């Protein structure tokens, strides 16, 4: 019955993640001035360049140079020696108005609850009782390891740390009547960018003692746990230098780390009419409500939409055999407790609030301060 | 016992898919001249612009003006009236190409990344793929065919489809009963009327693609649901490489452990090993060992052979998951270098993978089952 | 004593001129909302692309996509068949704030009259009594031929005309005690973009009869005047297609067509603190005031500046031998009648007004509606 | 009888001059592999960005990453602290290159543009150039020399200079009396103080460059007149090719009929014929025929020989303007193809022309006088 599972996470300096964070900084800037801004901001990062491309219709007046550069500064790129500098990089902007064909078809002249989905697509929600955050342990640990790196970097506990990082966590699992039971951490891989003025031995020791031991519960670590710390050796240069990144290229990392399923839509740079984000958030909220409500131990939720149509086209519940209720009974409960129109989801989850930059690293799910992470008390 | 499941696909002129096709055209162009080229090509598309970005190690000299413009012409974007024109678009090249290692070039006498790849196969179609995503793909292909042959000359290249199937289950296998809902949105000229479009989409597209047994009086049609789709392509929506990874794979079914395919050469194990894991899954189903199967392959830093393989048959096999694993190990060598030899992955066939799905197609080595010995 | 002289002019669709006009559309957009905007907007045009690059510090909120596209539409590029389309071209924007080192050094915390020159440089003014506009006849005729093409194109008199054009006018001159006397037009070259649906014979006839005869005084045209009309044959595609243009690459065309001298500075995209524009305008005003005042028949004026310094570093007057007064006497007259500080020039010539897009084709000099073309009555 | 005249020059790291040097580096790279390459390369520079745009017909395969980055490194922009770094800048390539004509490539057995070009020469310096622009150039060169040898290591690459000379005239010749005003603005580090900079600029730069006879107690110095120039290069001011055409030529003296030089091959007659007209003017002065001279050469559509040549000697010749014209016609063939052979203009020497002036330099064929027969 046993298996290994591995999830990845990347730090704020990974070029794909730079792009997600910039995209969401641009979104939040619009939303601070215009709660109804329509935003579809894609970011591209490569040697010496950030480019913004997409569609925005907004009453806000946003200084894109400042927003981009300040976000790059926040990430921690302020020098050639690091591979990238917010002060001297190229910032190119190709942002236009949202197509009138789209605007007319989705949101123009409609009451808020009746706003059409901004696009077709499918979205999944997932939850699992194996952690208190109702997330897979592999992806929880991978994200927490990258967050701890950035925390220690920014407060000066390990001042040699730089922004680019990647972590991979392999956990050995047992199964229990469709639930999954994590038993031990099999392997932890951590690669992190660093200043020239530190040796590998010191870094590797710090990674084990100040990062891994601070984050991973001791019960899961044992004599046979494999540690690959700076496995490729030195990593002085990182970020976009000799690399290319794009918004929405870490969607598995952003969600459940390979668990459950994904509908393919990216989250970052998109306002709530883009169901790729708002309905995946709501479906997470549904999944977590079902598990915390004690209706199942593990659950996958699918929803889908058509451009310009307010209501979901389909809703599906898969409980992995972990409920006394049938999947049809759970679906009926979901339909009685949730209204998954984007114009209702927006009110329920407060999705005009400019909190999206916070979502763009360390996973969109599993943190308690977001409204989709507060379970709904269900009536049935 | 019944449930719904939904998958989508997009056309060749969807802006994200334009980028996947260009990224793979770039890969193919390199491989044609240098079979050992290393390519990590990202494409970005917005109004008027094709931007290429990324890292290449290669001996090839590629004419990007030609490669990009021919791809765009082939997709069908050849006039400003359509929103994009291969003749007049801006091709920006930001690719960083270097020569291969000098010392090894003169060495005339001749993978480590912790993660997992998933393969999936189901007997519900002959493609060994979910019906939802098979139909979604074929609906886009049909639109391109009818556009290109002049049957529906009001069609433009950008299209999206979505199919919801009502299924029942039988001992872990999934049995399609009927198509519940079809969405089609396709870019169009300024003369055709909405009634005429909706009729053609049902009668000449959907009914030519979906087996009649799956269509009934209750099937729901959302055809041109936005009302007007004249602006399309990159003009309407920015595109990037690797933003249709679920379209490229299994449509929400099975699992995905991360990574996009297009614009990456065969040494990127998250492409090559995903193709191998598909090959294994399809071999098990076509071999009659499983009706449905998820093949999960983990690789470790410092091991070439997989760290571990798990086979999840959903209860559709008489044999245990452990017995199937033993059959897999005796019949497949999933070291990444062996994969690339067995599936002939140095050949420039990647552009063809970049629309209508990487899986389920009638034309790639990973879609040819291996005859298993056991 | 005789010589030939040739000047060129280009139409609004010439790729360099597209860039000047866009640069000045961006300037005027800023100035409409913020009269004190600092603008240094360079434009680049090539196949399917307009890029803006430079420095702007302004209270205005400017929609660069709309400003660029509307200017391209105004020029007349709205279809692939023409080589360029405002609807579907790429517009990239790389506009940042003016460097604080520059701002502090030039204009910050200073009274308006004491504002420092925005840069060092040298500038020339020129005037000549050979036309009523006080301009060389070669450049007057070259500009007027391109203007007449755009006029007839836009009002539908010759609907096959497209925006790209180039004209070259060779005039035979005599000299008269340092003045120049135009005698005859030696050669007129006109190339103009056109729709596919017209033949060369019809175009050539129209160019002679509706353009050249409407614009060039009959006295200068004779039996030996050489006409090269569509000399390279068909010209269906023009503008940025397979070409590249930049702001400030037509500075000779913009000024005196090869006559007098040039200090090297471009005009378009620059607010009045950039002496490259404001002091060249003032020096034109000085030159024209001297000629119309009857102090000389032909005159060249030089001025120069240092970054951050309000006053000119040098002023020089060269009268070609066409005055009874010495060059030193004329200089003394100029210094008594003009204050060539940029902060004074701005008030005299009304240079915060958003009229700059009008300057960007058909020459900055010679038109009566601009304040630098109204002679100052001189006291001496 | 005295007057002032002012000319300027800029350093290698002035952003417009960066672009001229890159455009000509691109030209040279093409010519090194293909002497018949046609090049019209525009460079744009702004914070973090080198953009190449333009049309090329050539058989060469050029590594733009290398050509651009090496040029920037050579100029001295190698760290973010200086505002620009060759290591980390974005190189965007939008050049459109095509192969030469297929039919003529197989033709194995082997200019029309109405306009004028001006040449100018003056005996006031040995360079045969105005003192104003000679001094302005040399002041920038001195700054680069002292920066590069570590004498003044607080110097950065971006610099501008301007020199105003008080002249008298003698029968049309111009005689420099004294330097009236010097401006120097040069980018600098964050540690050096303004007093120290101003002293070094006067004592180690100006006094090492300007002949002492021209400096006096009344010479006006504007050294670092802005007060602070730490931000510089493309970060501070966008650069473009062909925006220093007066710096490249005669500094306001003589005349200019239009056109920039850099990034254009020898078949662009407004480069080649401008060089020839300089050659003619310098030959007349060095031959003792003129002290000062403006050579005006007109070309006509459909004539290879110039349509007309006028020689304006300002009264500095015993011979009439007509007699000088006859000497020019007997000694020079100004057909553009003959020019390119005589001045050896297919050689890749253009990058060297792109800073410190095209005229007056000790190293180009157009600056070597022709011995005249008359
Ligand atoms: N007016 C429209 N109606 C329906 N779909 C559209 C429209 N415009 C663009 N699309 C499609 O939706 C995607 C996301 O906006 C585009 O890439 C395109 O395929
Ligand atoms: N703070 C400054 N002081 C003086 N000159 C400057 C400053 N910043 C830039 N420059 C120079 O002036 C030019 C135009 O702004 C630049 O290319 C640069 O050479
Ligand atoms: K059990
Ligand atoms: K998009
Ligand atoms: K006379
Ligand atoms: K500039
Ligand atoms: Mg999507
Ligand atoms: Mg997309
Ligand atoms: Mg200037
Ligand atoms: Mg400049």
């Amino acid at each position: 019955g046993t298996f290994l599972f591995t999830s990845e996470s990347v730090g704020e300096g990974h070029p794909d993640k730079i792009c997600d964070q910039i995209s969401d900084a641009v979104l939040d800037a619009h939303l601070q001035q215009d709660p109804d801004a329509k935003v579809a901001c894609e970011t591209v990062a490569k040697t010496g360049m950030i480019l913004l491309a997409g569609e925005i219709t907004s009453r806000a007046a946003v200084d894109y140079q400042k927003v981009v550069r300040e976000a790059v500064k926040h990430i921690g790129y302020d020098d050639s020696s690091k591979g990238f500098d917010y002060k001297t990089c190229n910032v190119l902007v190709a942002l236009e108005q949202q197509a009138p064909d789209i605007a007319q078809g989705v949101h123009l002249d409609r009451n808020e609850e009746d706003i059409g989905a901004g696009d077709q697509g499918l979205m999944f929600g997932y939850a699992t009782d194996e952690t208190e955050e109702c997330m897979p342990l592999t992806i929880v640990l991978a994200h927490k390891l990258n967050a701890k790196l950035a925390e220690l970097r920014r407060n000066g506990t390990l001042p040699w740390l730089r922004p680019d990082s990647k972590t991979q966590v392999t956990v050995q699992y047992m199964q229990d009547r469709g639930a999954v039971l994590p038993i031990r951490v099999h392997t932890i891989v951590i690669s992190v960018q660093h200043d020239e003025e530190v040796c590998l031995d010191e870094m590797r020791d710090a990674l084990k003692e100040k990062v891994i031991k601070a984050v991973v519960p001791a019960k899961y670590l044992d004599e046979d746990t494999i540690y690959h710390l700076q496995p490729s050796g030195r990593f002085v240069i990182g970020g976009p230098q000799g690399d290319a990144g794009l918004t929405g290229r870490k969607i598995i990392v952003d969600t459940y780390g390979g668990w459950g399923a994904h509908g393919g839509g990216a989250f970052s740079g998109k306002d709530y009419t883009k169901v790729d984000r708002s309905a995946a958030y709501a479906a997470r909220w549904v999944a977590k409500s079902l598990v915390k409500g004690g209706l199942c131990r593990r659950v996958l939720v699918q929803v889908s939409y058509a451009i310009g149509v307010s209501h979901p086209l389909s809703i599906s519940i898969f409980h992995y055999g972990t409920s006394q209720k049938s999947e049809r009974e759970l679906l009926e409960i979901v339909k009685k407790n949730f209204d998954l129109r984007p114009g209702v989801i927006v009110r329920d989850l407060d999705l005009k609030k400019p909190i999206y930059q916070r979502t763009a690293a360390y996973g969109h799910f599993g943190r308690d301060s977001f409204p989709w992470e507060v379970p709904k008390k269900l009536k049935y």
